[PDB]
């Protein structure tokens, strides 16, 4: 009993007729999947996309990774692919003194957990993350060169990993801001006990990864409402990963055991996600996990309207914890609606319905900024801005439908929630910047409910 393993996670084999529309999909599981945080998706026998590279042509720059649990990892930041493989699979090797298929996934895992543990064992290993490029390409069939008929077979799959984050059931397809580092596909090139730390994923999005080739990728994951519970006892464990953190490119995470977890009644899954295989992930659910040895994987964000709810909370919580924002959720949902005719009818009824609070919140929070004496205001397009012009002095939220300025402090911000603490001057010096009027704002609604009759 050093490692006792978590339960499995759910695996959802689709039929042809289910698999079609991965969305529909994906809202079918969501009951079951939602309970444990991540889910497995086989997809039918004959789903083969086809993988085309040349070993010698790709090349990446690895990150280096020490295996130490509890020990402060940042979450974002030369070989060739033949080259990293050969790495990998002597090190894999010379680690266990075998051939690598002959090491059982079940030791890896409960060598891994010894591993990280113990304070005497310093592994260190490496391995590849980054968006696709013309350096290194998704490993999914994309439009361009002479495609073989294979290839083109693929190429508007909604599971071709590129096209899920286009679709019309999809929210963040809209998105004219630039979230790059959220919308375009990542690509993972893992080898042994290469690890992602546990995190969940920005704005609490799903993410979906699917394993192009090689060995296993071992994954754990804790369900959305378990969330807080899991960060309660990381903080107990670890409160250096909790300080305030300058930027999104400095969030601290960790490599902690599902056990540890499992102690203190935070309920944790596991699977080993094989070569043609999907992993989910659903808003909020906390996952981590290791490589088993040299493979491929490919993972994108995506938000459906189930999301959207969840997507305004994580913002109103990010203002509490003062984290940056990737996006602005409000200036998502004005897109959406200043598109309402084009827009799908069940999309257009579930942003009708998160506009709604919307308008009534920032009805509220106007007239409680105006009884602050603030009296003087302007439109302002908050979209042309560059998001480290319109953060909020205190919370860093990204501004969109409001803000106070002042003559005082040239070019800072705050959002509503802090007119305190814009500057010392009286408030009547102050300016409301407002994006819409609440009379531009209704009109907007009404086009949504139309489209959604
Ligand atoms: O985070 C990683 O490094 C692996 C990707 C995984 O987190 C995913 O959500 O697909
Ligand atoms: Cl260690
Ligand atoms: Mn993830
Ligand atoms: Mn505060
Ligand atoms: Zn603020
Ligand atoms: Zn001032």
């Amino acid at each position: 009993s050093m490692f006792l393993p978590p339960p499995e996670c759910p695996v959802f084999e689709p039929s042809w007729e289910e698999f079609a529309d991965p969305f529909a999909f994906i809202h079918k599981i969501r009951p079951i999947a939602e309970q444990t945080g991540i889910c497995k998706v086989r997809p039918p026998p004959d789903w083969q996309p086809p993988f085309a590279c040349d070993v010698d042509k790709l090349h990446f720059t690895p990150r280096i990774q020490r295996l130490n649990e509890l020990e402060a990892q940042t979450r974002v930041k030369d070989y060739t692919l033949r080259t990293f493989g050969e790495m990998a699979d002597a090190f894999k090797s010379d680690y266990f003194n075998m051939p690598v298929h002959m090491v059982p996934t079940e030791l890896v895992e409960k060598e891994f957990w010894r591993l990280v543990s113990t304070i005497e064992e310093d592994v260190t290993v490496e391995y590849g993350a980054d968006i696709a490029s013309k350096e290194f390409g998704s490993g999914f069939p994309v439009r361009d060169i002479k495609l073989s008929p294979e290839e083109e077979e693929y190429l508007d799959s909604g599971w071709n990993l590129n096209n899920m984050p286009v679709m019309e059931q999809s929210v963040l397809a809209h998105i004219t801001a630039d979230i790059c580092g959220m919308k375009l596909p990542w690509l993972y090139v893992g080898m042994c006990f290469s690890s992602f730390c546990w995190h969940i994923e920005d704005h609490w999005s799903y993410s979906i990864n699917y394993l192009h080739w090689g060995e296993p990728k071992t994954w754990y994951g804790v369900p959305g409402y378990a969330a807080e519970q899991l960060e309660n006892v990381m903080k107990k464990l670890a409160p250096e990963l909790f300080v305030s953190q300058p930027d999104l490119l400095h969030q601290l995470v960790t490599i902690m055991n599902p056990n540890t977890l499992m102690t203190h009644e935070v309920p944790v899954y596991r699977t080993n996600q094989c070569a043609g295989e999907f992993v989910i992930t659903f808003p909020r659910a906390y996952h981590s996990g290791f490589n088993q040895g040299f493979n491929f994987a490919e993972a994108v964000n995506f938000c459906t309207v189930d999301w959207l709810p969840l997507g305004r909370q994580c913002v109103e919580h990010y203002r509490l914890l003062h984290r940056y924002c990737v996006f602005s959720h409000d200036e998502m949902i004005c897109k959406m609606a200043s598109k309402a005719d084009v827009l799908d009818v069940v999309v257009a009824s579930t942003v009708q319905k998160d506009m709604a609070i919307m308008i009534e919140d920032e009805k509220a929070l106007r007239e409680t900024v105006r009884k602050l004496g603030v009296i003087d205001s302007e439109r302002m397009d908050f979209e042309l801005l560059p998001d480290d012009e319109r953060q909020c002095v205190k919370c860093k939220t990204t501004c969109f439908m409001s803000a106070i300025s002042c003559s005082c402090k040239p070019g800072l911000l705050v959002c509503l929630h802090h007119v305190k603490e814009l500057c010392s001057c009286p408030p009547y010096k102050y300016k409301l910047r407002y994006r819409y009027t609440l009379d531009d704002l209704y009109p907007m609604m009404n086009a949504l409910k139309l489209r959604a009759e």
